């Protein structure tokens, strides 16, 4: 039923631009949208893609790996998969674990790789591939994992236990100011409801 | 130790601005990031996000959807039912509200989370997500009247809980749709769990 009729500019900057969007409404009756959209995504499936790294290690329960770090359209600090943009050419499971690797140290196996899901779809088309990765903590490589950040990257990595998560969650946010992730709570929440 | 030294308006639509945000980063070098906001916020948070179980004796646990075209996504998405904080309305209300105008279903609060963020790295964009029951039995959830505000068109898709992820993967497989990244994490938790 509903399409977009064209798309137009408003502003672009060098990484975000905004757009006024006009789509057919499902009555037959044309309508208008502001749309956020990223200059970076070429040829890739999705923009960026998110990681889920499960932490596996002989005699401990399982962890989540998550990292903080200060987001500056937030104003603060905030808890999050690992993520990051995919590099033109890149696959989103290259991508998951070379992204992974720089913010955590940890070296992971791919486990799945989702189809390219939306971040924000009333506001933007932003997507990712959102990737889960076990870790072999067993593994030397992963003995003392050194982060790798790239210029202006500075990332503190959590490990949280799988079967604790939304309460270890919960009392971070209660000793500090951060923000939980969206997708990171909607996913300790469902290991609650299972 | 990091934080923000000034905003520039870049451009102010009038339901989004685009932000050029000067921070400090932690060696003591000042950085530039492209920031996008809401103008609607005033607010816990800007949105809520639903997750509502449907609980009918004798069937499957039911997690209840929405799909509706998104212009910035320019096609459909599948969703938990969804929308922006109204001045002065509590989250709980909004949650409870929000069901009942896309979905027609009335349902109890079981929790609230605290603001999380949607897409830290280019937005402050933040929602409580609020889990609901629903009481698929009583009388008033028989034969659900979904009450749409202006220029909303919203079908409801109901899936059962113990096979979300699967039955999700199959949509976007028959439907050219995408599966939002809170809803997809949350699936992918159901599954990952224990
Ligand atoms: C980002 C953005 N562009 S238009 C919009 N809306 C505000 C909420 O109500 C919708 C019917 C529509 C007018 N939000
Ligand atoms: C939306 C937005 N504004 S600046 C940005 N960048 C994303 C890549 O990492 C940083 C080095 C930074 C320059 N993304
Ligand atoms: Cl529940
Ligand atoms: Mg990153
Ligand atoms: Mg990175
Ligand atoms: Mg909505
Ligand atoms: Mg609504």
């Amino acid at each position: 039923k509903q399409y977009i009729i064209s798309e137009e500019l408003i502003s672009e900057g060098k990484w975000v631009k905004l757009e006024k969007t006009t789509y057919m409404d499902p009555t037959g009756k044309t309508r208008t949208w502001e749309s956020v959209k990223r200059t970076t995504r070429k040829e890739q499936t999705a923009d960026g893609v998110a990681v889920i790294p499960v932490l596996q290690r002989t005699l401990h329960y399982e962890c989540i790996v998550l990292v903080k770090q200060f987001r500056p359209p937030m104003g603060g600090y905030c808890i999050e998969f690992p993520a990051g943009l995919i590099d033109d050419g890149e696959t989103p499971e290259a991508a998951a674990l070379r992204e992974l690797e720089e913010e955590t140290g940890y070296k992971g196996d791919i486990a799945e790789c989702s189809p390219a899901v939306c971040m924000d779809p009333g506001l933007s088309n932003c997507t990712i591939h959102i990737v889960t990765v076990t870790i072999n903590g067993d593994d030397a490589e992963n003995a003392r994992p050194k982060p790798k950040p790239g210029d202006g990257e500075f990332v503190e990595v959590i490990s949280l236990p799988k079967n604790d998560l939304l309460q270890r969650l919960d009392a971070l946010v209660a000793e500090e100011h951060l923000t939980v992730d969206a997708r990171v709570y909607s996913y300790a929440l469902a290991l609650k409801h299972a």
